[PDB]
């Protein structure tokens, strides 16, 4: 089996990327945010606090003909950003494109933090790293691409995020004609429970390529590029009055410059991410200060290839029993 689902950024800044899920008998479609940095599928239901739903479509299992509580089962989880979510667990049959799993954990939230709250358009997530970091208690749960996975005619998922555009997500095919010249595949660990890769190096703009092992995760669920703060400072020395901002926490710079290109390297081939898509726009509304789309991860404890970095490519997430990602131009 295959499937196939476009991917539509939430706004004008590309800050996430939604995708329709279809859940339960008769389906009920949420649009929910793939995050390659998690491993829990949970959603807005009927069962989560009234004050905390804000325009989102919710799941209700009761009327799901397929739906079962999975019993004694709960989740609570926390992202890097510091938002947060729990709840009970049902199972339910979850289609993606095209390609339906039965039996899948579907978390139903019962709390979520105020940040799910404001978005409106985000109607719950679901994990693609490894099944190791589920919480569902006491029983952990396979992610959707862990369900798929023996029925799919290759163990494969690939991102082709949009800039300022819709993409896709594919499941058990790679789409030959979605990208330019060859992927390159490159070595992952999954000690962590992510996909964690080592990058060859970067460049600024047109700067001489700087061989160094830089290793991170791919993140679909994160907006922008986190990299070790002497790259980033590199980076951001090449925009005449950028400047690392603690009030406003990261690197600001002037809404009238023209950014330059940022450039990793995966292998021997190499990645090159326009400037425009490091520009996140005015701090405030009205404001001549913009926010950048490259940051330090100084403060996090891990570097992380978000979406600023793979929207420029097509990415390969290869979960063969050793699993690898490939990265190719588009």
């Amino acid at each position: 089996s295959t499937g196939s689902a476009t991917t539509t950024p939430i706004d004008s800044l590309d800050d996430a990327y939604i995708t329709p899920v279809q859940i339960g008998t008769p389906a009920q479609t949420l649009n929910l945010d793939f995050d390659t940095g998690s491993s829990d599928l949970w959603v807005f239901s009927s069962e989560t606090t009234a004050s905390e739903v804000d325009g989102q479509t919710i799941y209700t299992p009761s009327k799901s003909t397929t739906a079962k509580l999975l019993s004694g089962a709960t989740w609570s989880i926390s992202y890097g950003d510091g938002s947060s979510s729990s709840g009970d667990v049902y199972t339910d049959t979850v289609s993606v494109g095209g390609l339906t799993v039965t039996g899948q954990a579907v978390e139903s939230a019962k709390k979520v933090s105020s940040s799910f709250t404001e978005d409106s358009t985000i109607d719950g997530l679901l994990g693609l790293a490894f099944s190791t970091l589920n919480t569902v208690s006491p029983t952990q749960q396979k992610t959707f691409f862990d369900n798929a996975k023996a029925s799919l005619d290759s163990p494969v998922f690939t991102a082709d995020l949009g800039y300022h555009a819709p993409g896709t997500y594919n499941f058990g095919f790679i789409d030959t004609t979605a990208y330019t010249g060859s992927i390159t595949y490159t070595a992952v660990s999954t000690k962590q429970g992510f996909w964690e890769w080592t990058s060859t190096g970067y460049a600024v703009g047109s700067g001489t390529f700087k061989s160094t092992s830089i290793d991170g995760i791919a993140d679909t669920g994160t907006t922008l590029l986190y990299l070790p703060a002497t790259v980033v400072s590199a980076y951001w020395a090449q925009v005449s009055g950028a400047k690392s901002s603690s009030s406003v926490g990261g690197y600001v710079f002037p809404c009238s410059a023209t950014l330059p290109s940022f450039t990793f390297g995966v292998g021997s081939a190499r990645i090159v991410i326009p400037g425009d898509y490091i520009d996140f726009g005015p701090i405030s509304t009205g404001s001549s200060s913009c926010f950048g789309g490259i940051q330090s991860s100084a403060g996090i404890g891990i570097n992380i290839f978000g979406d600023v970095a793979l929207k420029a490519a097509f990415v390969v997430f290869n979960g063969a029993t050793t699993p690898t990602l490939g990265f190719a131009s588009k």
